[PDB]
This record gives structure tokens, C-alpha cells and sequence, in this order.
DNA sequence: AAGACATGGAC
DNA sequence: GTCCAGTCT
């Protein structure tokens, strides 16, 4: 593992690379936000994006997605994989933000964890764009990034690499921090091919030495 | 607690 | 024809 100042180099690094990095995901507000956080799960944004360009025409509250029949929904969202748990996921989902949350998304994490179909990753994503709470998510990007770069061991969980980051980066720069990291791994240290010969981290990175030796 | 969920894009 | 883009029971 590297020594923190280190870990805070890298980070720096990733914030000169992709200065404008994001949440790719389109929405107008929360609930488009929460049904499109959910929708992403082992899918692309570009998928996603298609997808709800059409569903947030034809569904706009809770009341409308639990209006229709299950069968219905589940093909207004056929071309995402994993549509049929999703589908099922989000009628259980608007059904409770109505009995529980006085018909709106919740803006606590562990409340949104409730949720059917809301993981840790899903409300930590949610809070802090949609509400500006500070927090990291870890997907398959910020993961592999932490364990390539050795912000963490490769045994780590989930979990551990977020603790890991929320107890190096200050509160005030979770949010952002967790967007350059997604934009690291996206369009530089990917799962297929990383870009390491042309990297500002290899000087210091066990994954690119070993990747270039 | 591994196992099932699952379409679509990048090679 | 593989590999990659979280949650639940
Ligand atoms: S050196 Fe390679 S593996 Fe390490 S962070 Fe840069 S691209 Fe990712
Ligand atoms: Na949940």
C-alpha cells in the first residue's frame, strides 16, 4: 500500500486529468436520478442514458411506474441486463418511497439502503449528487483503481476500500474525489486495457510496473 | 455465502 | 465468442 501522501498525490493527479469529471448519468431530479443510479448496476451510462431518454416520458412519479403492470415496465426497460430483478425492484421501491417517505426520495443514506434494489453503492451515489451529501461510492471503477494503485490490499471489500478513502480524503472532497476516480478508470486505468505507458501514476504504481515489465 | 440475475458494447 | 459495465437471498 502507499503512504498517505502518496495516496493524496495520486488523487491530485486524477483531479488535473479529468478536472470536469461528473455523474454521466441524465436526470432532472432526484427520483429520475434514483431509478437511474438503479438502472446502472452491471450496465453502461450510455444504455442507461437511452433507455430513460424514452422511460422519464412515459413514468414521472412513483404512482406511475406501480400503475402499470410489472410485465409492462419490465419492457419499457427490456435492453438493460438484469431488467427483470430492476424492474420488480423499482415497483417495490416507489411503493415504499409512498407508504414510507411521504411519496419522496429520501435523503439519508441508510434510509435509501431500504429500498429494495438500493446497495450501499446506489444511496451513496444518490445522496451526494442529487443532495450534496458527502460520500464515496465504490463500483467497479473506484475499486479497481484503489487495489491497482495500492490505496488498498486486493483482499479488501467494498466497504473497506470506502473506509479507506473517507479516512485519507476530507469530507469536503468525497464527492468529487469519488468523480475523478470514475473518470480515472473509465477513460484511463480501464479493465481491459490501461493506458499506463502514457500514465502520470506508473513512477508509483505497482499494477503499471508490473503491467510495463 | 457463493449464485443467479442478463442486455449490449468493445474487441 | 469472451470480457466488462451491484444487489439480493
Ligand atoms: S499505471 Fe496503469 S494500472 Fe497504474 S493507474 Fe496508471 S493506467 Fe492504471
Ligand atoms: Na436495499
Amino acid at each position: 500500500m502507499l503512504t498517505k501522501q502518496q495516496i493524496r498525490y495520486c488523487l491530485d493527479e486524477m483531479a488535473k486529468m479529468f478536472p470536469d469529471a461528473h455523474c454521466e448519468l441524465v436526470h432532472r431530479n432526484p427520483f429520475e436520478l434514483l431509478i437511474a443510479v438503479v438502472l446502472s448496476a452491471q450496465c453502461t451510462d450510455a444504455l442507461v442514458n437511452k433507455v430513460t431518454k424514452r422511460l422519464f416520458e412515459k413514468y414521472r412519479t412513483p404512482h406511475d411506474y406501480i400503475a402499470v403492470p410489472l410485465e409492462e415496465l419490465e419492457q419499457d426497460i427490456r435492453s438493460i441486463g438484469l431488467y427483470r430483478n430492476k424492474a420488480r425492484n423499482i415497483q417495490k421501491l416507489c411503493a415504499m418511497l409512498i407508504d414510507k417517505y411521504n411519496g419522496e426520495v429520501p435523503r439519508d443514506r441508510d434510509e435509501l439502503m431500504k429500498l429494495p434494489g438500493v446497495g450501499r453503492k446506489t444511496a451513496n451515489v444518490v445522496v451526494s449528487v442529487a443532495f450534496g451529501v458527502p460520500a464515496i461510492a465504490v463500483d467497479t471503477h473506484v475499486e479497481r483503481v484503489s487495489k491497482r494503485l495500492g490505496f488498498c490490499r486486493w483482499d479488501d471489500s467494498v466497504l473497506e476500500v470506502e473506509k479507506t478513502l473517507m479516512k485519507i480524503i476530507p469530507k469536503e472532497e468525497w464527492s468529487i474525489t469519488h468523480h475523478r476516480m470514475i473518470f480515472f478508470g473509465r477513460y484511463h486505468c480501464k479493465a481491459q486495457s490501461p493506458q499506463c505507458p502514457s500514465c502520470p501514476l506508473l513512477h508509483l504504481c505497482r499494477e503499471g510496473k508490473k503491467r510495463m515489465r
